[PDB]
C-alpha cells in the first residue's frame, strides 16, 4: 500500500535527449529516428525574443548552423524545417535508441511525466497535470527548454509536451510535438495572460477514492447530493463542473470501494464548505487534483511497462 | 523556476531489474556484474513467514531452484549465498547494462529515488526520505519487494535501499544492499514497532530557503531566535534538534538568499506556534521535510547526470 505522486520510468526517454546549439543558444532536442525536434526559438538572440519574425530569422540559418550533439556523438544535420513552433532537424543517423513512440495532444486535466534536462542531459523526473488553463506547474531553469513530457503504455512512449517558456508567475507553457502551443500562448517575450485556473474535480474525486483504498477516511460523511447540487458548490469554489462522463470514468473506483460517486461528492462538498480542520488526507492538507482516475487504478494495480 | 519533488532519471537502474522466482514466490532482483541481489524471504512460503529459520530454509534450496529472468533472457544460476537479509545469486552472465555503481548506507533524513517494480519490470519512480525512525513512506504493492532506492552522482549510481516489507500501518521497511535493515526491523511477519517519528528540521529549513528563492515568502518574519531557544520549540513540536552542523550545511542557502539561518528558524518557530492560517508555501499547506539542503541546491542549479 501507500500512495505517491509517481512518474513513469524515464529510461526510454533519456535515450532520445540531445543538445541543440544555434549560435549562442543551447537547448534540448528530442531525437527520434533521423529527426531532432526542438523549440524554434533556439534560433533567436536575446534581442530577437521580444518580437521575433521566425520565418525571416530561419532564412538566415543553414544546416551547418545547427550543432546537434548526442552525448559526445556528433550528428550531421542534412535538412531543417519549421512546423508551427518546433524545428525539425533531419540528421544523417537514425537514433539507435528510438523507442516505439507516438505524438499525442493531451487534454486538460490529464497527467504526464516530465524529464527535465539541461545541455541534452537528464536531470530529474516528475509527474504533473495539464491545468484547465493549459499551463503546467513544473520545475524548469534556464536551458531546460526542449525538455519533454510523456506517458508510457507498456512499450510505447506517447510524447505529449515540449517545454518552451516560463510566464511572469512561475508557471510554464509549451507545445505538443507538432509545435502547437497548449493554450493561447505564443513564443515571444511579451506579457501573456494564463487566465483563471480551476480545480480538476474528477481528479480530486479519484484521489479521495485512492485515500479510501489506503485507509484514510475521516472525511467520508453521511450525506449525499445531486449532480446539479454539487455543481452549484463546484462553481463557488472554482471547481470544474462534474459531468456524467466523469461519473462513468469513476465507475471502477466506485465499485472497488462500494461508495457511490454522488456520496463521494457529498463528502467533497463538505470538505469545500468546512475545510480540513487541520487534518490531512494521504499526507496532504490540501485537496489534490493531479491524479487522474487512471493514475489511481494504475497506482493500486501494479501496472508495469518496458 | 518552480520547485518539485523530483526523482533521479531511472534509466541506469531500469537496466538492472530482473525477476527472481523461488518455488511459489516471485519478486524483483538487482543484477550487477554477475550477481543478482534480492530479499532473502524469496525462499519463504506463506507459512514460513510467521517464523522463518532462514539458514534451515536456505539449505533445502539448490542453484537450480532460483529462476532468474531478465526481460525474456534467461540467466544460469551457478552459486548462491546469504548476506544478512539479502540473497546473492551468482549468475553465469555479467549484466552488460551494469552502470558504475556503489553500495551506500544512507543516514536518516537523507533522500533517494525509488524505482518501484513488479515481476522484474519498472512501474514508476518517486523520491523520498529515510525517516528519523528508519521507515520510508512509499508506494509498494504485492510483488514490489526487491525494488531499490538510489541516488546518482553524474555517472555513478549509489544504491542505498532494497524494499522488504510493509508494516501494519502503511509504512515501509527494507535494507541496504549488504542486507542490513534500516532500523530495528526483522524479516518475519510479526508485529513490529516503528517508534515515534520526528520531523527533519534541517530539511524543512532548506525547503523554506527553496520557497524564498521561488518568490513565496509571506512567512518571512521580523523576529530572530537562538539555537537553544528554537530547539526548545523543536521538542514541543517533535522536530529534530538543530545542530551547528545543520547550520553549516544551510550556509550556501543562507548566503544565496541573504537570510541568516537563525532568522529562518524564527520564521519556522512562528509557523510551528501559529500554523499556516490556511495559507500555502510552494503549493503545500504543510511544512515539507523530504528535501535535503543538497536537493535544494541541485534543484535550483540545474545539475545533470549520465
Ligand atoms: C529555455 O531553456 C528557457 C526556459 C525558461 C527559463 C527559466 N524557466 C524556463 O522555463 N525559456 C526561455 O528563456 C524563453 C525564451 C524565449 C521564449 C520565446 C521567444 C524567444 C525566447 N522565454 C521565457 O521563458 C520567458 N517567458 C516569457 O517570455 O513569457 C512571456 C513574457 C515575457 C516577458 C514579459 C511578459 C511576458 C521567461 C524567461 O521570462 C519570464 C516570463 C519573465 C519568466
Ligand atoms: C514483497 O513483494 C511484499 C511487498 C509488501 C506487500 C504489500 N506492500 C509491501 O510492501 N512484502 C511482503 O509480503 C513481506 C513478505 C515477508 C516478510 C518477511 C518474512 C517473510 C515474508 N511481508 C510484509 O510486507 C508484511 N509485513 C510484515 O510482516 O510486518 C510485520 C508484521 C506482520 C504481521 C503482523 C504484525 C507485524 C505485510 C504484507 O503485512 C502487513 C504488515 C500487515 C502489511
Amino acid at each position: 500500500s501507500g500512495f505517491r505522486k509517481m512518474a513513469f520510468p524515464s529510461g526510454k526517454v533519456e535515450g532520445c535527449m540531445v543538445q541543440v546549439t544555434c549560435g549562442t543558444t543551447t537547448l534540448n532536442g528530442l531525437w527520434l529516428d533521423d529527426v531532432v525536434y526542438c523549440p524554434r526559438h533556439v534560433i533567436c538572440t536575446s534581442e530577437d525574443m521580444l518580437n521575433p519574425n521566425y520565418e525571416d530569422l530561419l532564412i538566415r540559418k543553414s544546416n551547418h548552423n545547427f550543432l546537434v550533439q548526442a552525448g559526445n556523438v556528433q550528428l550531421r544535420v542534412i535538412g531543417h524545417s519549421m512546423q508551427n513552433c518546433v524545428l525539425k532537424l533531419k540528421v544523417d543517423t537514425a537514433n539507435p535508441k528510438t523507442p516505439k513512440y507516438k505524438f499525442v495532444r493531451i487534454q486538460p486535466g490529464q497527467t504526464f511525466s516530465v524529464l527535465a534536462c539541461y545541455n541534452g542531459s537528464p536531470s530529474g523526473v516528475y509527474q504533473c497535470a495539464m491545468r484547465p488553463n493549459f499551463t503546467i506547474k513544473g520545475s524548469f531553469l534556464n536551458g531546460s527548454c526542449g525538455s519533454v513530457g510523456f506517458n508510457i503504455d507498456y512499450d510505447c512512449v506517447s510524447f505529449c509536451y515540449m517545454h518552451h517558456m516560463e510566464l511572469p508567475t512561475g508557471v510554464h507553457a509549451g507545445t505538443d510535438l507538432e509545435g502547437n502551443f497548449y493554450g493561447p500562448f505564443v513564443d515571444r517575450q511579451t506579457a501573456q495572460a494564463a487566465g483563471t485556473d480551476t480545480t480538476i474535480t474528477v481528479n480530486v474525486l479519484a484521489w479521495l477514492y485512492a485515500a479510501v483504498i489506503n485507509g484514510d477516511r475521516w472525511f467520508l460523511n453521511r450525506f449525499t447530493t445531486t449532480l446539479n447540487d454539487f455543481n452549484l458548490v463546484a462553481m463557488k469554489y472554482n471547481y470544474e463542473p462534474l459531468t456524467q462522463d466523469h461519473v462513468d470514468i469513476l465507475g471502477p473506483l466506485s465499485a472497488q470501494t462500494g461508495i457511490a460517486v454522488l456520496d463521494m461528492c457529498a463528502s467533497l462538498k463538505e470538505l469545500l464548505q468546512n475545510g480540513m480542520n487541520g487534518r490531512t488526507i494521504l499526507g496532504s492538507a490540501l485537496l489534490e487534483d493531479e491524479f487522474t482516475p487512471f493514475d489511481v487504478v494504475r497506482q493500486c494495480s501494479g501496472v508495469t511497462f518496458q
